[PDB]
């Protein structure tokens, strides 16, 4: 019997690297259910399938928006073994900006997505894995889960969710056989004019600023997505997983003086200065 | 001139003690706007205001929904001084349960209300703050925002967001002039039938251990509200406040443990052994 898989957030990134590296395993160990949000999206990921040949068969693709269980049921319905194996949650937005620059709706789409939805595809298939006393599921996480970063006040709130909605289930989760873990991933390669208008002067010179040293930083530490998804393989292949894995060592120094100072002053000063020199 | 103040959630609990600590303070130096939900649940305000004497004026009550915009824009054009100079955001949701028993419905709005909410007040109330250069933000927090808490995912996931919301927030807040503090609350003295229909008996049988668990916690360690509350007007009256402040040094040694290993692993065993024993 091969390995069900079943990726949420398929159409690019993280998501399609991991699909179509675990499609096209020289083992023929996996079978993929990779999902998107929006099938006309699904080129790249065949194009990729194909030029790691992935065998007839590895790879399927589903529509499953995260946003509506009836969507997140009928993918469900979908996986004809009857079975997940392994779960990987990483559908996921990102919201930059000045924090009263940001609309209502795309503040509540980014939870709705990125925690809702996580919450709706482990509602729908953690049950089955609990009375089967095994399943591995991985939920893409990222440094702005671990700690705060200025003009992504929404984004990390989300990020930060996913870190308490996991390791609350981690706690009961332990005994059960079914495994959950956090992939913590640092950067991954893969108008003015309307912010203007929603703040002030000076906070859009902060904006521009924090976004030069985040181009900066990104064009320094991007990681390739093959090396990202690896550690997924990773984890999955570990005996008994951690609760979280991490992608780079390089920002656990600013986690460390995060997580050594719980008034939180010395990362706030410090998080600081490192964005806006 | 007096400090205005506008807390949300005063029906009851933390924000019910401070809203008449603050109105009833000797000195007089407050003006408190007390928020609430649904104006029908204001007596016990007004009783416990009556009590403590709270001088004519110092007290007033709005409606304001946190899940409403609009409920949140028209607080804020009653409040008569055309100034906040303590903002508390405060107005919150608990939920608890095998998070395949929970409601779909319950889990958006937990997030609406903890998160969303907050974000509105901020949207609202920020910006003037910015441009006076002067402003105080305190944040209800609690310990289920710092670690996971089993049968709490979504509880736990609403609290660590505002935790990133927070800490987002003040890298960029630093050199404004707005000071933003989260108040970390431990436990304060403030059908079986649906639930085993929603999952499996040993998930059922494990809440209830975490309930029996809770229930003795509770008993042994929740804090005096009027103690809650004075840690608000500590952080207030802080010349420069930190971003977290804690009401209790009880939950520290877990937290420095969950801190100290990133991995998980120590947090994950060390908690499921204190409530499951
Ligand atoms: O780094 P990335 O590349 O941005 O990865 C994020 C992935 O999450 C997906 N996503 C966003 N909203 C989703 C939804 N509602 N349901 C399922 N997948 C979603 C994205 O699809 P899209 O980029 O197609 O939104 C994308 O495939
Ligand atoms: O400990 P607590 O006592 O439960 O405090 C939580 C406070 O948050 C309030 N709250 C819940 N939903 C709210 C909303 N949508 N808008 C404003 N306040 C809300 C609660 O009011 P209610 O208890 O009246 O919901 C209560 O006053
Ligand atoms: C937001 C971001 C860039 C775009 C991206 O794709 C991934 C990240 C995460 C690491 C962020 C970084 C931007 C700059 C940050 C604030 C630092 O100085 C340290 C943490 C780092
Ligand atoms: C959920 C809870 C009880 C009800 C309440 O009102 C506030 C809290 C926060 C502290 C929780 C506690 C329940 C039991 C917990 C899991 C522990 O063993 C350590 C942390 C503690």
């Amino acid at each position: 019997a091969r390995t069900v898989v079943l990726i949420t957030g398929c159409s690019s990134g993280i998501g399609l690297h991991l699909a179509v590296r675990l499609a096209s395993d020289p083992s023929q160990s996996f079978k993929v259910y990779a999902t998107l949000r929006d099938l006309k999206t699904q080129g790249r990921l065949w194009e990729a399938a194909r030029a790691l040949a992935c065998p007839p068969g590895s790879l399927e693709t589903l529509q499953l928006d995260v946003r509506d269980s009836k969507s997140v049921a009928a993918a469900r319905e979908r996986v004809t073994e009857g079975r997940v194996d392994v779960l990987v949650c990483n559908a996921g937005l990102g919201l930059l900006g000045p924090l009263e620059a940001l609309g209502e709706d795309a503040v509540a789409s980014v939870l709705d997505v990125n925690v809702v939805g996580t919450v709706r595809m482990l509602q729908a298939f953690l049950p089955d894995m609990k009375r089967r006393g095994s399943g591995r599921v991985l939920v893409t996480g990222s440094v702005g889960g671990l700690m705060g970063l200025p003009f992504n006040d929404v984004y990390c709130a989300s990020k930060f969710a996913l870190e308490g909605l996991c390791e609350s289930l981690a706690v009961l989760l332990l005994p059960f056989g079914v495994h959950l873990s956090l992939i913590e991933c640092g950067p991954v390669h893969t108008s003015p004019e309307e912010v203007l208008d929603r703040t002030d002067i000076h906070t859009f010179h902060r904006f521009y600023q924090y976004l030069a040293h985040s181009k900066q930083v990104f064009r320094e530490a991007a990681q390739n997505p093959e090396e990202v998804a690896e550690v997924f393989l990773t984890a999955l292949r570990a005996p008994k997983p951690t609760l979280r894995y991490f992608t780079t060592e390089r920002f656990l120094p600013l986690l460390r003086m995060r997580l050594d100072d719980p008034s939180g002053s010395n990362y706030v000063t410090a998080m600081h200065r490192e964005v806006f020199g």
